[PDB]
C-alpha cells in the first residue's frame, strides 16, 4: 500500500505528526505500533509511552500517593477518623489506572477508525528501503511480513526504553514498565536512580506500602535529580526523608540474588546489603532504534543509538525524519508533540519551523513536586558575566498547621543581571507544576525580574512569591558566587 | 512626635508603605492601629483585615474544608477507612487558625521593634489638621488623646468593614468577622450574598457542618459572582450544588427573628422562610472613613463614600494620600500593597510609579476555586470591535477516578481578535489560583494567544490547557455573539 507519510510508533510525537499530516494537510498517512492497548508484553502501545506506561498513569498514581499526606494533614484542620482503619488498596489504584489507560487506548482506536486517510497497522515497523516500511509479526526481522508500506516520507517515532545495567541478578529486577503492573504493593522496595522516574516511584511506593514497609532510593552521585536547581535537589532529598524514604546517595547495586523466601538480596558496591521485595531500575532511557533495521537505509545513529537529526528533525536520508525520545534530546511528551507538528508544518505545509528546546517548562511529580523552566544558576553563570538569584524558601502557613513543617516551598528566579532577563524559574512545593506553565509563556516573551515584581500578586498563593522578589539573594560574577 | 510619614491603619497597604519608607529610604514612620492582635472587639488589628479576619484565616479554613472532598475522593485511588468515624472538628480548626494569626500578629510586632524609625501607636487615628494625626482611646472623637503625631505626609489605609442591611433582626445576624470565632460549626447556615466571601464561607460551613447539616447561600439577583466569567459563574453554581450547598437566587432576607430554641427564623422578600443556626451577611464591604474625621481637613469622598484619589493615591489635600479598601475600588490585599509600594517609591524614592488597576490576577477560594486576570468577554466585547473566546471545559481524568465527575475544569482566554492580544484569562478548577499568577505576568507583557499556544505544555497539568488553544470557540463582532466571523 502507498502513503505520503509512514509513522513508526503511534506515540506522543508520531500521533501528533500523523494526525496533523492527515487532517491539516490532507496527506494519506500510515501509523505503526506493536500493541493496541497497554501492558505486557510490550508495555507501550497505541498512544505511546506517556499514555500507557508514563506521564498519564504515573500522575494518577502520584495523585493516589498524595492521599497519604492529605489523610495525615487533615488532622491539623480538625479532621478525625479511625487511623487504624486506614488501608492503601494498591489493587484498586492499579485497576483504576488500567481502566483510564484502556479508555485512552480505545479512543485512539476510534480516532483511526473515524479519520479517513489515517490508517493504523499493528506489528513491528522497520526500514526495508528508503521508501518502504515493512511491518512484521515480531521484533525479529525474520518474523512474518504483515504489510509493506510505500512511503514518500518516513517518520521514526519509536521512543525510548528503560536501561538495565548488565549486573548479576539483573533478571530479578524490573523497570518502570513492570512497576505499573505489580499486582501487590511491595513492603520493601529499592528504586535505583536519582532521576524523576526513581523519585516519583519512590513517592508512589512510599504511600501504598503495606504496614511495616520501607522505600529506599539509591543514587551513585552525591545528590539526587542532576539537572535541577541545587537548592531544590537538597530540599526534595530532605522532604522525601521526612516522609520516611531512605535516600542512599553514593550507592549503586553490584548484584541481586534471591533470598530463600524469594525476596531480593541487594549487594551495593559499598558492601552495604538491603533485603527488598522489589528492585526497580530507573537509571536511564535509551532510544529504540535496534528493531528499525536502519542499516537497510543507512540512517545515521549516534554511538548511544539515537537518530541524529538537524534542527528540523531531518536524518541524513532525504524523506526520513525522527522526532521525540528516539532523538535522545529532551525526553518529554510535549516536546515530541511540538517536534512532530513542526516537522509536518515544515515538510507538508512549507511553513518552516523548528522546535525550541530552550525554556521548556517541565515538572517532577515528587511529593512535594517540582516545576522548572529554563537555566539553573550554575549553567547560567557559565554563559552570562553577571547572574542574579532571587530566592524565597519558607514552610508555608497551611503546613505549620498541617504538621508537615518540613514542606518548605522554594521559589527561585535566575536572571541575566546585566538586563534583568529571566533565564530560569525553579519551584518546589504543592502547585509547582501548575504554577510553572504560564512562566514558560513569560520566558518566551523575554520577561525581566521587573515584569515579575511589578505584577500584582494573587493572595494567598505560593505562586505570588514569584511577584514579591525585588532584591537578589546572591550573584555569580564571571562564574563566581558572591553574597 | 515628629514623623516623615504617619500611616493610619497597620494593614496590607499601610505596613507595605510603612516598612518600605523606613527600610528603603531611611524615613521616620508612625503607624496607628486600634488593636495589636486578632479578634473581638475590633477584629482587624496589626497586620490588617487580610491577616486577622481576611485572606489568611479564610485560606486556612478553606484548606480545612477541602479535606471533606479529599477524604471522599481518596476512595477512587484505593484509600479505605471507616467513613462512619469521620468528624470535622471546627473547634480544632478555629484554635489552629487563631494560633497561626497570633504568630503573624507577633511577627509584625517583631518587624516594628527590629526596625529603626518604624514605630507603632495603639488607638484610633483621626485628622486634627493638614499635618497632625491625633491617636485617641476610642472611635468617639471626644475620647482621650494618647498621642499627637506631626506628619510631613499622612497615609489613610483604614480599609473596609462589613455592610449589614438595616432589616428587622439584623442584630441576630453576623458578618465574616464573627464567622471566624463561632464557638461551634452551625448545623444550618444562610450565607447572604453572591460575592467571594459568601461563596467561600458556604464552602467552609459545608465541610464542617454537623450531621443533618445544610448550607444555604442566597443572592438577591439571578446568578452569583457578578464580575466573573459567565461560564464560571454558572459552573461554580453547579459544583457548589453538587457538593450539597443550596443556592437560592432572586432571594433576599426581609427580616430575622429568634426562635425560642435560639435558632433564626429568616423571612425572605419573596415570603419564603428558612430556619438556620447562623445568618452570615456578606453583601458588601464599605470604606472606613467615618472615624478619621475627614470633615476636619476637607478630604473629598466619592459619590460611593471612598476617599477620592488620583492615579498617585493623592487626595485633594497635599501631603495626604489614601490606598487600599478606603478608596472603594478593587478590595484586594496585593492591590493595597502595590499602591503603598508605588506611593513610597514615588514620594520618598523620587521614582514616580502608579499602580496598574488593569490585568490584576485574583482568585476565589471556592471549592473548586477560580483564578482570573483581566476582562470578561462581555466587557471586552463593548471596548473591542472583534473579540475571540477560546474555551476548554472538561472533567479532568483524576476527577473521573475520584468520583467528583461534576468538577469540570474551565479555561477561557478572551482576546482582541484584531491582533491576538490576551484581554483576559478565566480558570475554574483545582490549582486555578496558582495557575493564574504567572498569567498576570503574561498580560503585563501584552501576551497574544500565539504566545500561549507556541509555548510547550507541562504535562500532565490543568495549566497546559492554556497552551493548547489555537481556534476560537466563538467571537463578539461589534458586541454581537456569533460562532463564526463574517
Ligand atoms: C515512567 C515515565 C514517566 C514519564 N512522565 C512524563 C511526564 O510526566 N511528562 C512528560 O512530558 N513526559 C514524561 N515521560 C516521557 C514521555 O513518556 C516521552 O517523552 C514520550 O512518550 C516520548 O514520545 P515519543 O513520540 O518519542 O514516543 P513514545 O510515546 O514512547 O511512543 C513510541 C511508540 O513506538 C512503539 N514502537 C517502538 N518500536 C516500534 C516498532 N519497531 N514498530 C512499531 N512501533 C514501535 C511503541 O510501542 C510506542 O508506543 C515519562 C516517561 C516514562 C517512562
Ligand atoms: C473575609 C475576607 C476575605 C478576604 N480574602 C481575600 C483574599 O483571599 N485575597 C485578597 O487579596 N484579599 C482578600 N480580602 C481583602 C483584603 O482583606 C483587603 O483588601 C485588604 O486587607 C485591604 O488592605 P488595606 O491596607 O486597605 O486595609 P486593611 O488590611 O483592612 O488594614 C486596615 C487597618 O486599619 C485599622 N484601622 C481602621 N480604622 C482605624 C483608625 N481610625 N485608626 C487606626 N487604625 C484603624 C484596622 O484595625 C485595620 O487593621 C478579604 C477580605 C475579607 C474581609
Ligand atoms: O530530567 C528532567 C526532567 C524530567 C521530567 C521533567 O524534567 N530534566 C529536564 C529539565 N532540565 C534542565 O536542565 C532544563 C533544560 C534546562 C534537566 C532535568
Ligand atoms: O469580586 C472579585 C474578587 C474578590 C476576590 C477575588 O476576586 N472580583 C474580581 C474580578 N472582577 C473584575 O471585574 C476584574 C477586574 C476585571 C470583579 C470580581
Ligand atoms: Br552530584
Ligand atoms: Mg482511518
Ligand atoms: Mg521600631
Amino acid at each position: 500500500k502507498a502513503f505520503d507519510l509512514v509513522v513508526i510508533g503511534a506515540g506522543s510525537g508520531g500521533l501528533e505528526a500523523g494526525w496533523n499530516a492527515a487532517t491539516l494537510y490532507g496527506k494519506r498517512v500510515a501509523v505503526v505500533d506493536v500493541q493496541t492497548s497497554h501492558g505486557p508484553p510490550f508495555y507501550a502501545a497505541l498512544g505511546g509511552t506517556c499514555v500507557n506506561v508514563g506521564c498519564v498513569p504515573k500522575k494518577l498514581m502520584v495523585t493516589g500517593a498524595q492521599y497519604m499526606d492529605h489523610l495525615r494533614e487533615s488532622a491539623g484542620f480538625g479532621w478525625e477518623f479511625d487511623g487504624s482503619s486506614v488501608k492503601a488498596n494498591w489493587k484498586k489504584l492499579i485497576a483504576a489506572k488500567n481502566e483510564a489507560v484502556l479508555d485512552i487506548n480505545k479512543s485512539y482506536e476510534g480516532m483511526f477508525n473515524d479519520t479517513e486517510g489515517l490508517d493504523f497497522f499493528l506489528g513491528w515497523g522497520s526500514l526495508e528501503s528508503k521508501n518502504v516500511v515493512v511491518v512484521r509479526e515480531t521484533a525479529d526481522p525474520k518474523s512474518a511480513v504483515k504489510e509493506r508500506l510505500q512511503a514518500d516520507h518516513i517518520l521514526l517515532a519509536t521512543g525510548s526504553w528503560p536501561q538495565m545495567p548488565a549486573i548479576p541478578g539483573i533478571e530479578h529486577c524490573i523497570s518502570s514498565n513492570e512497576a505499573f503492573y505489580l499486582p501487590e504493593p511491595p513492603r520493601r522496595v529499592l528504586t535505583v536512580g536519582g532521576g524523576f522516574i526513581s523519585v516519583e516511584f519512590a513517592g508512589i511506593f512510599n504511600a501504598y506500602k503495606p504496614p511495616g514497609g520501607k522505600v529506599t532510593l539509591c543514587y551513585r552521585n552525591n545528590l539526587i535529580l542532576r539537572g535541577f536547581d541545587e537548592t531544590i535537589r537538597e530540599e526534595v532529598t530532605k522532604q522525601l526523608t521526612a516522609n520516611g524514604i531512605e535516600i542512599m546517595t553514593n550507592e549503586n547495586p553490584a548484584k541481586v540474588s534471591l533470598n530463600t523466601d524469594g525476596s531480593k538480596h541487594v549487594t551495593f558496591e559499598s558492601g552495604k546489603t538491603l533485603d527488598v521485595d522489589v528492585v526497580m531500575m530507573a537509571i536511564g532511557r535509551i532510544p529504540r532504534t535496534n528493531d528499525l533495521q536502519l542499516g537497510n537505509v543507512g540512517v545515521k545513529l549516534t554511538p548511544k543509538g539515537g537518530v541524529q537529526v538537524d534542527e528540523f528533525s531531518r536524518t541524513n536520508v532525504p524523506n526520513i525524519y525522527a522526532i521525540g525520545d528516539i532523538t535522545d534530546r529532551l525526553m518529554l511528551t510535549p516536546v515530541a508533540i511540538n517536534e512532530g507538528a513542526a516537522l509536518v508544518d515544515t515538510v507538508f505545509g512549507n511553513k518552516p519551523r523548528k522546535t525550541d528546546h530552550t525554556r521548556v517548562a517541565s515538572a517532577v511529580f515528587s511529593i512535594p513536586p517540582i516545576g522548572t523552566c529554563g537555566l539553573i544558576e550554575e549553567v547560567a553563570a557559565k554563559e552570562f558575566e553577571k547572574v542574579a538569584v532571587y530566592m524565597s524558601s519558607f514552610t508555608p502557613l497551611m503546613h505549620n498547621i498541617s504538621g508537615s513543617k518540613y514542606k518548605k516551598f522554594v521559589a527561585k528566579i535566575v536572571t541575566n543581571h546585566s538586563d534583568g532577563t529571566v533565564l530560569g524559574v525553579h519551584l518546589l512545593g504543592d502547585g509547582a507544576p501548575e504554577i510553572i506553565q504560564a512562566v514558560g509563556v513569560c520566558l518566551r516573551l523575554n520577561a525581566k525580574i521587573s515584569d515579575f515584581y511589578n505584577t500584582i500578586g494573587v493572595h494567598p498563593t505560593s505562586a505570588e512569591e514569584l511577584c514579591s522578589m525585588r532584591t537578589p539573594s546572591y550573584y555569580y560574577v564571571k562564574g563566581e558566587k558572591m553574597e
